């Protein structure tokens, strides 16, 4: 509260570490559905159904331009990618399995790096 602060958790490496995680996600073989924004002119249903589209290229641009205030807002956008994928894709499709695999991959890197 006012003039009463919890000890400073060191965040000075967070930008670099989030950039490393994102590089790992971009180079994973199963990242192909997630690399670029879904083409809203060419994919029926997407625009209306998925209220907040997100993809790895968009996260990379946001990360490179100071648009994440902290490492939690970064993780929220990464999880949005996989939450959107589950909304739109059956679990037993190639894209649906890709998104489960990538979520698992992310969440381990996230825990190992920060928790």
């Amino acid at each position: 509260s006012m003039s009463v602060k919890k000890p400073k958790r060191d965040d000075s490496k967070d930008l670099a570490l989030c950039s490393m995680i994102l590089t790992e996600m971009e180079t994973h073989e199963d990242a192909w559905p997630f690399l670029l924004p879904v083409n809203l002119k060419l994919v029926p249903g997407y625009k209306k159904v998925i209220k907040k589209p997100m993809d790895f290229s968009t996260i990379r641009e946001k990360l490179s331009s100071g648009q994440y205030p902290n490492l939690e807002t970064f993780a929220l956008d990464v999880r949005l990618v996989f939450d959107n994928c589950e909304t739109f894709n059956e679990d037993d499709s190639d894209i649906g399995r890709a998104g489960h695999n990538m979520r698992k991959y992310f969440e381990k890197k996230w825990t190992d790096t920060f928790k």
